């Protein structure tokens, strides 16, 4: 399943440190400039 | 608790290498351009 | 051996953690602007 | 023990994820513009 976070972005690469640090997920996208985890 | 670090930032999402290395932390943040760790 | 993405970068250093969490890759490199894994 | 890395870099934050993956490195240093790991 998804996660929002509250980590500004401008580009995928950016959130895959957050998500697994997180959540542990091993996906990353960023959406309207936050980072969503999958 | 937090920890605070020497390590220099403009946003964020850079600081969660830092804070996951360091100190094994999950979480943290870039506060007025050094990262903290939580 | 080697497995691309589509995940943007302009640096080898911003791939480390993509790799890691796509495909458990510690190596990495920003190449004609995404990031490869080996 | 510290080790090389060919991975650019202009700010010690950058070299965290490098020194983590490749080597389980918990520090990571900015050295004449490139990561060391220590």
């Amino acid at each position: 399943g998804s996660r929002p976070t509250d980590i500004k972005c401008s580009a995928s690469y950016q959130c895959f440190p957050v998500c697994k640090s997180r959540f542990g997920k091993t996906n990353g996208r960023c959406v309207n400039g936050l980072c969503d985890c999958f």
